């Protein structure tokens, strides 16, 4: 019997390592993706062993997709341990917005606005396992990320709105904002949920993962030279493989099981987890609230 992890974006670079690690550790991986050929040839490519994971289309972009994934996910009959949150978009350089099929930003809309839909869904799953050891893992970080008074979200973030703070557009702060996102989302997780429920509920930063595709839309130069920069430069460079490994502790190991935490291992690499809390920014406290409620209002809870 194997315990069951849903994954989104496992089709490659971090969510690819985590699938991977996770198993080689016994657990049965959902990956969640939404281009299931580029899935199938990737987990192959690994040698991940079939019988070790199942791939359901998921696009995060569609919040009728996320609902439609769920069922899809309840219909194979597994109790559900564990959910990792990694996919996301990056547009460094993207002049005009792209708004999804439900009208949103599209960065904010598949990194924060699709996962905040499929968290409320899968909570019950979540809720009804077994399983005494269950976690809800957000991928984090460490034009500098500003919300502002969440102006975009208070007006209903449709076009001609593209930034939640209702500025005009920048994807590359449109990035930053929505994994500011993430990490308020996994503090409100644990505020509302964690005292109830029992769930660990964390984010993490695993460092600079330089070779992932989530600089697909960056320049080529930039993809070519990134590596060696951030691995003979900064020092923050980490690998894939590392990344992944990352992500299955906080997932499964011992170690990781306290909640409303934000575990990273420093922005240099050496060769030992920090422990932040999510609340720690005490003055955000509110702001991390009216986004909850923005959110419910945005992916129609
Ligand atoms: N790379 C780094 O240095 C760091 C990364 N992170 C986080 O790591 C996580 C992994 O990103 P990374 O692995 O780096 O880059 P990848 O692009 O390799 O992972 C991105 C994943 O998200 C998926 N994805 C994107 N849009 C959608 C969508 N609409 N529906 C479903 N899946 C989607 C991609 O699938 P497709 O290929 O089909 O888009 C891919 O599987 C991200 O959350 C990122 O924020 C955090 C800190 C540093």
């Amino acid at each position: 019997p194997r315990p069951t992890v849903i994954i989104t974006g496992a089709s490659s670079g971090v969510g690819l390592y985590a699938t991977k690690a996770l198993a080689n550790r016994g657990w049965h991986v959902i990956m969640a993706c939404r281009n299931l050929e580029k899935a199938e040839q990737a987990a192959k490519n690994l040698q991940i062993p079939p019988e070790a994971y199942t791939i359901l289309h998921l696009d995060l972009s569609s919040l009728a997709s996320v609902r439609g994934f769920v069922e899809s996910f309840r219909a194979l009959n597994r109790p559900l341990r564990a959910l990792v949150c990694n996919a996301a978009v990056y547009y460094p350089l993207l002049k005009e917005p792209i708004y999804s099929v439900d009208g949103y930003e599209i960065t904010v809309a598949t990194n924060h606005l699709g996962h905040f839909l499929l968290i409320n869904l899968l909570l019950e799953d979540l809720k009804n396992s077994p399983e005494s050891d269950k976690r809800l893992v957000i991928l984090g970080t460490v034009a500098p990320p500003d919300l502002g008074n969440l102006e975009g979200f208070e007006k209903g973030f449709k076009k001609p709105i593209a930034m939640i703070n209702g500025k005009p557009f920048k994807s590359g702060k449109a990035y930053k904002d929505s994994k500011l996102c993430n990490m308020l989302t996994a503090r409100e997780l644990h505020r509302r949920f964690h005292e109830s429920t029992g769930i660990v509920f964390n984010s993490l930063y695993p460092g600079c993962v330089a070779d992932t595709p989530l600089f697909r839309h960056h320049f080529p130069l930039f993809q070519k030279l990134f590596p060696l920069f951030q691995k003979k430069i900064t020092g923050g460079y980490v690998s894939q493989e590392l990344a992944g490994e990352r992500v299955a502790m906080v997932v499964a190991d011992p170690e990781f099981r306290q909640s409303g935490v934000h575990w990273s291992w420093g922005n240099r690499q050496k060769e030992k987890a920090f422990v932040q809390e999510l609340s720690a920014e005490a003055s955000d406290e509110q702001k991390a609230r009216r986004l909850w409620e923005l959110s419910e209002k945005l992916v129609g809870l």
